[PDB]
């Protein structure tokens, strides 16, 4: 197995032996390294009888031996702390190497009382076989008691906090937007789940409009039919420009202010990391926004009348919005216990949230870790002018998400008094769409959070699978970009797919964001030193780097064609029977497209030299067709068999993540590296009458043209033997549109070239 | 959906009035019934402003209209506090009908009072789409407060045990067995997990091998090989006598006697199905027994050595055994807080050592619920005189169990003092094994409960999936049978694989357990009337009946000839290649073997009418082969197109499931109902020279000869147009040792039957 720490913050002697006194840990310079390893298992929660020592004693006879103290006899022992298997996991005797196979945080120097002690305060630093650092490990087993008090420990908040005393109330903030026009504020409904303190709480706020509820039957009616046709474009050019909602400010009122919150609640969902930072003094707050169960508003999904629904909690919690205990706005209640630093967290839906909130500059919003958000939504729904689903949902667009989050007609009372006023408001949606273009627009402009990130004032942590093809990779990637120079932003890069990371062996991502948390929310310094990008490397098992950047200036161009005479050629039509069968079952026909049995030109391209793409690849292509409309689609696989990371998690142990004192057990899980055919690098799309996403041109046919279009960034890493398959065609019955009228397509090989961003690296 | 409840216990009038004012629904009968209903929902812990009452009006409306309650209303209502969906699940207005094609409990009859005041009562004890009865989610939600008390609603205990005050404590249990012959009682460690009472707490015990820490490695290291020849036997009887292992009784000793444990612990494996017990007031104990971690012993798996190490324990609650503090045995616990009665839960090894220590006749142990568990080793790893692999787990014995299971290895202190005397152990286990025959024997013989089941005095639960072939259900079938008659007994057959169905959204068994365990365990009556054997029906979607026994007394016969002159024939042998393939990966030879492309002999029967077979199917069959030795396989699969249940459950929703309040939360689970060209309903195998278990006798070449054997029992419904794939072979890839010598067989179909035990039902 292999380990990967980010979370290790380095302090000097003086302080690490300060922390460790805290822990219990009194010990001093001068006294001998065996009493310092005696001290330290006896007042620790592991039990000393059952280790062994050496191939021949146990510690208690080690213990009691002449024999000294020595690096092979220390890692024994501290691979056994770590949740290691003596004799079967790892040799006695060979223990400092397996240590060091296992990439585990080592002290190379001589065996002296100081180095013994810096040894034990990093091992409790150290990552167990298990998931959880042996300081937490500890912790939760009883080393500290459960006073409610912080207690910091290597810049990290410990599970000081008892869960079993948590607060669960509800209350309605007043925000600023009007959604339906009813010449009031809409209220909107938050959760809070709260540890007992003496002090102000900081938070940590997810925004998910499916918290309360999700109306699948609805989503499913309202589900776009693929099997249309394409229609032409006339040449034109589109107009936007940017204007944000006007904020609503409700008049003053003399109420009576309240203590406590009337109104509670018990069950609800959670995000495991959220219940991670309870227990470690940090209250949590889920609201779901306008036009969900409870609230009032329209679902009007992704503008900033939502995106202020939810940044009005942040304001109730600085004092400068006013909540109250009911809708029915008699008494008022303050965010009395909260410190106003706010941070958020969740993925998909719920990083897009962080991501907007994060582009009004809202006082207080510290920081967002926002996992595979969306920074634009018309990237999410279409890509370069055309209709193009998320992966692994064809007939998705913005109104069906409304229809699946509109969760207010999950009441029935509310669906009686509301549901006519829904309907309308979606058809308004459904028509601003545009699918019959599948062109940019106003209506997706006021839903591009991208031209706001000049207001971003909230340190940026951005997480996102590199085989994400629901929210893909340009999400992160542009909003990454746009950030003004200098900003501080980190980037953790996995290649799993549309999944949480946090419960990973591979990386102490809890640990790292636990530092980050305290320092940004409890106003600490932050001593750790995280570079620009995490990345989880490709082909390999469990193995983390990091990198200066995300999108390289380098770039090499490798031609298409194999010789000067080199043309391609392939049909849009296919046989009536293939067609539907294509249609019914989009997998089957990804099959046949990576393995050449469609309709499609392929060109295998050696790779020269080993490489490590880092971006968007460009494709200029020169081209023509019979036909005076048409699309144009790319994919280019890791072809050959090989060992590859999967998109999905596998797990490891069952329940052995503790977040907090036997609470919300948690599985370890991990990626696995399995043989495979293949592997999907990146993909895109684009209208051949879209030369850019703002200029519609007309197209002329049998007449040879060139376009420039870049596919989907990322970050992967190619050996000089290793073969790219780069795959053209038309249609993709998994993304756009089906339209089956009989075009030919052809390719000028010789003309045509793959341009590729590359990590110098400066090898 | 369809749900089927079976812990639904009927009461009069006044004990419904009861029960309901102990919840705090003080009514009276001349009570109006929108009174009633208004009541119900204000002191109830669900929103009123959220529930529709009519296509009209919402309930707040309609309590203030003058419309007049009906039963359509009332289910409105009810499907609404029962977690649907109206409009969307429902049709407002057709809420009764939609209640009854779901299977739910209802009072037909007119609108009164008296009968409105039943349905909601009986509305109480009715489970939501979400896993929980009414009651006990509103339990959850706060309708009754924790007070460390029994609450006791339709004989079901409730949820009022806060789980924030349980105690964890170990101590180590003296037993009366001498697993190593060391002169010394074995001293095996116990988990402890009570709820705070003032009261004797009953308790849930599960012995578990696997409990503290499994070892993957020697596991994987002791797997035979299965490549290997068939040896050939001698006509001979085999002899065995039953001989119970001597009690060893430990010495007098004046140690004083401490109030609590001072050891404790805070991780831990849990059944699910225990922790929901906890917060209803039983505590939980968890054993591992003689030769794991932090006991004495060898891992002596299966005899009752190992049984007595955990009934110990049972006699400790019932201070007929000496428990001490720790290990140097210096102190003395008893156990105060027990009211000495127990009842043992688990599935697989768990329930294995529940039929076991039910056949000790243990006094205290007040019943088993033994899921998926083996009445008899030998027919875990063996079958009719034939080495029988569990399936999915080729290579694997009882030592590659005992390997795994020695869990004391895993602590390096323990693994230095006694791995010298596991290793001499586990390789006179490997020899006693006697793979070489696969033959019955002594060895065998003290690890058959079977013979001892005239000393069960326990009651009898057993649970066990009809699609379980690594723990058979010959294994449950057997025990069933072997009970004296009149025992109490009851069966819950499930269409799963070796899995928990404590989770489903189809069948209340946690609720129809809770009633049966509060009935024994706290000496109360048992008002609840189970039938013999609670069966989830084939290709239904969530179904469920009950049947009156396990194995018919009635059987037809179908001839496996269409002719007169009907014969078949089939190899032993394959080509090298194919041989090689088929070893490296069992499941492509089940493909082919269940496709006709192996060596086979397939046998496609048109069922006559529609018939339910319930026991062990009969194959007798006339053969001949060219050798003097070999072995028959058989399969018997449903073969055609068509919907059936999968043998692995499919999530409906996630964490809705509370064992307390907010105490681990569990997923609702169910079988899907698939499309699939097959299923397997049975299989079974027998070593030809094996006419009994106990007599082997020679077998004369190019000789007609005719054999009588059972396939694995079963319950399955067949329709008059099903087809049954009847399957005869030798070599299993997945099961049986792998010969690949040069053998034919011959069978003669006109002289072969199949006899199959049928439900009468006296349709």
């Amino acid at each position: 197995m292999r380990f990967n720490h980010f979370s290790i913050v380095d302090k000097n002697f003086d302080e690490q032996l300060a922390e460790l006194d805290q822990l219990g840990f009194r010990w001093s310079v001068f006294w001998d390294e065996k009493k310092i390893l005696k001290d330290f298992l006896i007042q620790s929660p592991s039990d000393m009888t059952a280790l062994q020592a050496t191939a021949e004693l146990d510690v208690i006879e080690f213990l009691k031996s002449s024999i000294e103290l020595d690096w092979e006899i220390f890692w024994n022992i501290a691979l056994q702390l770590l949740d290691f298997v003596p004799n079967f996991d790892f040799e006695i005797g060979k223990a400092f190497e397996y240590a060091k196979n296992s990439n585990l945080p080592q002290i190379e120097a001589e065996m002296t009382t100081e180095n013994i002690i810096s040894a034990f305060y990093y091992l409790l630093c150290t990552r167990r076989k298990t998931g959880m650092i042996l300081v937490e490990h500890w912790v939760s087993e009883g080393l500290l008691p459960l006073d409610n008090h912080y207690h910091f420990f290597n810049d990290k908040s410990l599970a000081t906090f008892d869960s079993s005393l948590l607060e669960r109330e509800v209350l309605w903030v007043e925000s600023p937007v009007d959604s339906e026009q009813r010449g009031e504020n809409d209220l909107i409904k938050i959760q809070i789940i709260r540890p007992k303190s003496t002090e102000k709480l900081p938070v940590v706020m997810t925004a998910s409009p499916y918290h309360l509820g999700i109306n699948d039957k609805a989503n499913d009616l309202a589900l776009h039919d693929m099997n249309v046709e394409l229609e032409e474009k006339t040449s034109h050019e589109i107009h936007v420009e940017q204007k944000l909602p006007q904020k609503l400010s409700a008049k003053a009122k003399e109420l009576p202010i309240v203590d406590k919150a009337p109104y509670r609640f018990t069950h609800g969902w959670t995000y495991s990391l959220n219940d991670y930072f309870l227990t470690r003094g940090f209250a949590s707050i889920y609201v779901a926004g306008v036009g969900t169960r409870s609230s009032d508003g329209f679902q009007t999904s992704g503008d900033y009348q939502q995106i202020y629904s939810m940044t009005a909690v942040i304001d109730w919690l600085n004092g400068r919005a006013r909540a109250y205990t009911s809708r029915k706005k008699t008494h008022e209640i303050k965010a009395s216990w909260a410190n106003g630093k706010v941070a958020m967290t969740g993925k998909s839906y719920l990083g897009t949230m962080a991501y907007g909130a994060a582009t009004t500059g809202v006082e207080g919003l510290e920081l967002i870790l926002a996992e595979a958000g969306i920074s634009s939504w018309y990237n999410y729904y279409r890509e370069n002018g055309l209709v193009r689903s998320p992966g692994g949902f064809p007939g998705e667009d913005l109104d069906v998400l409304a229809a699946l989050t509109y969760s207010r007609n999950l009441d029935g009372a509310d669906f009686l008094k509301g549901n006519a006023e829904y309907e309308k408001r979606l058809a308004e949606m459904t028509a601003a769409l545009d699918r019959k273009s599948g062109d940019y627009n106003q209506f997706w402009h006021d839903r591009n959070y991208l031209i706001n990130t000049d207001k971003v004032k909230a340190d940026v942590l951005i997480v996102h699978g590199l085989q994400d093809w629901n929210v893909t990779p340009e999400q992160a990637y542009n909003f990454w970009k746009a950030l003004p120079e200098g900003h501080a932003k980190h980037a953790f890069l996995h290649r799993g797919a549309h999944i949480y990371m946090n419960s990973w062996q591979s990386i102490d991502f809890s640990e790292t964001i636990n530092a980050y948390f305290v320092a940004k929310l409890l106003d600490r310094d932050l001593n750790l030193n995280l570079p620009p990008v995490i990345l989880q490397e490709n082909s390999k098992d469990q193995v983390w780097t990091m990198m200066n950047d995300f999108g390289a200036n380098t770039q090499i161009k490798l031609p298409l064609g194999k010789t000067a005479v080199s043309f391609a050629q392939f049909d849009n039509n296919y046989d009536d029977e293939t067609f539907k069968k294509y249609s019914k079952d989009f997998n089957v026909f990804k099959k046949d497209l990576f393995e050449n049995k469609a309709n499609e030109a392929v060109i295998d391209l050696e790779l020269p030299s080993m490489l490590t793409i880092n971006g968007p690849v460009e494709l200029e292509l020169r081209l023509k067709l019979n036909d005076t409309k048409g699309f144009l689609s790319a994919q280019i696989l890791d072809f050959g068999q090989k060992k590859r990371l999967e998109d999905k998690v596998r797990v490891k142990d069952f329940k052995v993540l503790d977040r907090g004192r036997n609470f919300m057990l948690d599985d370890l899980v991990e990626l696995p590296l399995v043989e495979s055919p293949y592997q999907l690098v990146t993909k895109g799309f684009t209208n051949l009458q879209n030369q850019s996403l703002l200029t519609v041109s007309d197209l002329k046919a049998d007449e040879w043209f060139t376009i420039k279009f870049e596919l989907q960034p990322t970050i992967y890493h190619l050996e000089k033997a290793d073969k790219l398959r780069v795959i053209l065609y038309s249609t993709d019955f998994e993304h756009t549109v089906r339209d089956n009228r009989k075009v030919t397509y052809e390719i000028d090989l010789s003309q045509s070239k793959l341009i590729i961003p590359i990590e110098s690296v400066k090898n």
